[PDB]
């Protein structure tokens, strides 16, 4: 009920493993965008990406998931 | 490379099983929005309609993608 918006590191922890890089994607096309029409889908970027999150969020669980999420995507 | 906008249910397809879901995400984050800070990510939802989407494209090869994720979803 929460927007990803205003999630919380520890609130992306709490999603099931399955589902992480779908938070990060839905969060990197809500925010991190360009238009609508270019967002581009890569789907090796998150996959990469997602486990450096996850990593990042368990050592700063009070900090923004998608600014981490911006973060994480920016340092490769 | 191809911008998400722009893939047919043939695209979508021809994403890994374990990236369907993500796709779907991506899609719906992307188009089907309110405002950014508002938008949210309802898991068991896009668990849901993923099969349901994944169905449709197969009856639809060519029908754009993100259109058939926003029907689906409509109707349940």
């Amino acid at each position: 009920k929460k927007p990803v918006n205003s999630w919380t590191c520890e609130d992306f922890l709490a999603v099931d493993e399955s589902f992480q890089p779908t938070a990060v994607g839905f969060a990197e096309a809500l925010n991190n965008k360009d238009k609508p029409e270019d967002a581009v889908l890569d789907v090796q970027g998150i996959a990469t990406v997602t486990p450096a999150i996850v990593q990042a969020c368990t050592q700063d669980k009070q900090a923004n998931f998608k600014d981490k999420v911006k973060g994480e995507w920016d340092k490769i």
